[PDB]
């Protein structure tokens, strides 16, 4: 599922150190509970587009979603 895939990549980014623990946890909480269906589609598109570049993915996820994710 979309969530399983999202968790796998987010854990990878955290383990690689491209995102921190707090962002990883906030992001997954947000993605699974608060993200609209349209936002979920955007996350999936980001993940697909940046598949070859985890650092770029991380930076884009932070830039785009940090405000919505962190509270």
């Amino acid at each position: 599922s979309g969530l399983e895939h999202c968790v796998k990549i987010i854990r990878q980014l955290e383990c690689s150190g491209h995102i921190d623990k707090n962002f990883a946890q906030d992001f997954l909480t947000w993605y699974s509970l608060r993200a609209t269906s349209q936002e979920i589609r955007v996350v999936k598109d980001f993940i697909d587009t940046f598949i070859d570049d985890p650092m770029a993915l991380a930076e884009q996820l932070i830039d785009t979603f940090d405000d919505r994710v962190s509270i």
